[PDB]
């Protein structure tokens, strides 16, 4: 006996969730599996959570760096890391529930339990079948630890968010965005905090003059950054600390390490093997621009595609697949060009569109074209801890077509929307200028450049 | 007994004044610029940059006062040093001065720090002598005024609150424009108990009235007490030193300090305007055409004092625009006065840009206007026990659901409208929010994300 559906999820994270939902929403017999809790990702382990902690760093900064200059003293300060946890585990209680509720008003059925393929149209869950034409996988991926000796005695970022209290001493080693988000956390709370990065500048996909600002300013106050840094071995002492061992010779002591040197796609152990879907190059499940795998009926959307991986990526690509596959919107689907992002570093990164390096490497030097401004943010003007901001535009042609939009300042993380709009639009240098500006905000430094 | 040409003399160096001789410098013009108090004008010393100052004290006092604890952040024997906060905001003021200086060395802009009054049309007297150009622009701007009544010189105008060295126990703010909305969160933040007394029903009249709404709503739960319908009828100086407000109705408020934030004038008296054949409009502004021009050829306004559209871009860019016009040979230059976006620091922040729902549908009708908004709670507010509300509107017209207006009230709403202002001045579409992927977690993506 085996139950039929119009559409079967597997995993009930970013891409899942929105999938589902939508595809309930155009009459479609929804069946969403989850072995884990739902939210993925997103909610339980990464943006949410990390959004969170990263507000506990800003309130951390106002209270011991910048509250004096604003004329506010205080004494007998304590932190309650429980606090902030428990608080942090009730917004994400409420999100679940609220998910839950969406899918009795949709009608979403829903396993929380985890699926596994018995052929191309089939999963067994809980000693059940399920059986559907069209079949989602949205497994999403997982942190990735070195083949180093002692590397167990470190954590992931699952393991940041396990945290019950600021270790006293933390390294963090690797160069991407939870690396540099996750070390700015563990320094404003106060852990001594110390960057590795095995080349010679994190971020390197950023555009280089904002990222500079960043490696400026975390020698000026920010964890002790360690460049072309490789760990030989962590030793764990009797007394519980951890030795990190570097190739070069130095040697550093601490109370927890965070490996955050990359994450692979989930795909083992759900018999993905008796489907036929096969893998790229890159090792994800190979797609067409439509999220099809190389299975008709099988689709592959968010991480475990490996295109970008950003919750609104996921969720946009598999709401496009859900109008394809069940509102008739043959041609319906994501273009991955131009997405925007935030990195929650301290001070803020902001990004859409190209690096003036890459700019040069698609157009040329000669056609490329850049616009910048340096100023302190006013918030920390009045301050003994003056912050800066970069606001910078990469143009190309003869229109300056602005192809590249990129900051780093105070309050940097909620201006990138608006412009990642203008520059979906086709925006030039000339609409930039055309546009009058709001002041005074640090946004407007990006139409006023000359 | 010399009179000393120039090309082009600038009477006022603020917003407007600063940007239009920077630029006809830059375009080789030999300029002139007079400013009788400080540089900077309005904006840097009383306006803009001191008001930004204080509303992030503001957020600093509701972080200690209202969040930290839901964060795990404790503390004891809080206190607040209001002169300190003063001297910081009034250090970095003097440094934007000398920014200014540094400027006008580079492009070469002759400066008086004198008043300038005119001798005839081409003409002016500055510190005894003599100058003139074919080109003069009145950049004056305007000033705060008391209302006509009994005791009207026991209140303080906005300038007065940057006067202020405490914060007074309890505060009247009478007035309904952003300036009395902006002042009245940042006393209540600080401490005094406040009091908004405004003339008609709401504030912001001129705001999207479901955005209003929001913010009318969030000052009955927290913030200062709105009073509507309320005429200030006299003010008397009780013996205590206190204030009471008598309103027309006969209701009675005591105060400390008393607020009047009920409107601003143009600077038109005391430069000899009268010796110029300058005309004003029936508003009582200076009379001015689509490229600043006054009546008089070879003299120009710009700025409030023209009482176009009373905000510092606005000077700047008509400023800029002006000289090009003038020294760049660019004789179609203009500003477009329309589709200015604005933020306004209220408790919570206000960004608009467009037309108003209520705007649309008397332009375009019902029929060809669709709205649509994102409810939600801003995620920083959201784990405590004061969660706040945030509201983001998009007012579309026709078949292509073109953008005419947008509008939000939310923590970080202040910087997140610049760049849908310029997808708006490029013709944006509902289709062109849709196609834009969004920024995860941030408060902006909900401007892209509704249905
Ligand atoms: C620390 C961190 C911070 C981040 N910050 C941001 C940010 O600020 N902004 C942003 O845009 N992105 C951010 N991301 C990335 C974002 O979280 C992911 O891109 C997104 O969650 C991917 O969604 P998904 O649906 O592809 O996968 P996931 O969210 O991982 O969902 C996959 C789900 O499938 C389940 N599953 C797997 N196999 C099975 C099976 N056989 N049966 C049933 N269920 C199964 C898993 O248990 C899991 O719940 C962050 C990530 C991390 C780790
Ligand atoms: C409390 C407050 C808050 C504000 N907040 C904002 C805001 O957040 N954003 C925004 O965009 N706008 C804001 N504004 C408005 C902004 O300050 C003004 O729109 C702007 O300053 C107008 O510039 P202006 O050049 O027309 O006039 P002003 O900046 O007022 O410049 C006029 C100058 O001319 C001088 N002057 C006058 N007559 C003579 C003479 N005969 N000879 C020599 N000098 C002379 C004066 O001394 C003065 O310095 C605010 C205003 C106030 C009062
Ligand atoms: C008759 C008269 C003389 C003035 N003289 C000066 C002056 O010498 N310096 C100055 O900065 N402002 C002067 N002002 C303007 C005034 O001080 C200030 O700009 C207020 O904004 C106007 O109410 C004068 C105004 C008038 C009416
Ligand atoms: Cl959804
Ligand atoms: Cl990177
Ligand atoms: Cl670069
Ligand atoms: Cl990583
Ligand atoms: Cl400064
Ligand atoms: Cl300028
Ligand atoms: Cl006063
Ligand atoms: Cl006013």
């Amino acid at each position: 006996m085996v139950i039929p559906y119009d559409y079967i999820v597997i995993g009930g994270g970013s891409a899942g969730i929105a999938s589902a939902n939508r595809a309930a929403m155009h009459g479609a017999k929804v069946l969403l599996a989850e072995g884990k809790e739902i939210g993925g990702t997103c909610v339980n382990l990464g943006c949410v959570p990390k959004k969170v902690m990263w507000y506990g760093a800003q309130v951390a900064d106002i209270l011991g760096t910048y509250a004096k200059d604003y004329g506010f003293d205080f004494k007998e300060k304590a932190f309650d890391f429980k606090q902030l946890k428990a608080n942090r585990q009730a917004y994400i209680d409420r999100i679940h529930a609220s998910y839950e509720r969406g899918f009795e008003q949709n009608g979403v059925d829903r396993i929380y339990d985890y699926a596994v393929f018995k052929d191309a149209h089939t999963v067994e869950i809980a000693g059940q079948l399920y059986t559907a034409p069209h079949i989602l996988i949205a497994t999403g991926g997982h942190p990735v630890f070195p083949d180093i000796e002692g590397a167990q005695y470190g954590i992931s970022s699952d393991g940041f968010f396990a945290l019950d209290e600021v270790p006293k001493r933390t390294a963090v080693v690797g160069a991407g965005y939870i690396a540099v988000e996750l070390a700015g956390v563990l320094h404003a709370l106060g852990s001594k905090t110390d960057l590795f990065i095995r080349h010679d500048r994190p971020l390197r996909s950023f555009d280089k003059t904002i990222v500079d600002v960043l490696v400026d300013e975390m020698a000026v106050n920010g964890p002790r950054l360690h460049t072309h840094a490789e760990v030989a071995k962590v030793v764990k002492n009797t007394d519980e600390s951890l030795t990190l061992y570097l190739k070069d010779g130095q040697e550093v002591e601490v109370d927890q390490l965070i490996w955050a040197i990359g994450r692979k796609p989930n795909l083992e152990g759900f018999s993905l093997d008796k489907t036929g879907v096969t893998l790229n190059d890159k090792g994800y499940i190979e797609t067409d621009a439509y999220e099809n795998t190389s299975v008709k009926g099988i689709y592959a959307v968010g991480d475990v595609n490996g295109k970008l991986a950003l919750t609104p990526v996921a969720v946009a690509a598999g709401r496009r697949l859900s109008e394809r596959l069940f509102n008739g919107k043959t041609d319906e689907k994501l273009d991955y060009q131009n997405v925007a992002t935030v990195i929650f570093s301290h001070p803020v990164i902001g990004s859409v569109g190209l690096s003036e390096e890459a700019a040069v490497k698609q157009y040329g030097q000669e056609a490329v074209k850049t616009y910048q401004s340096r100023f302190t943010s006013m918030f920390t003007a009045i301050t003994n801890h003056r912050q800066p901001c970069l606001m910078k535009l990469v143009t190309v042609g003869d229109t300056e077509k602005i192809v590249g939009l990129h900051g780093i300042g105070y309050g940097v993380d909620e201006m990138i929307q608006g412009f990642a709009v203008a520059i979906k639009m086709g925006a030039t240098k000339a609409d930039f200028d055309n546009t009058v500006a709001i002041h005074p905000t640090g946004s407007e430094e990006f139409v006023t450049m000359r």
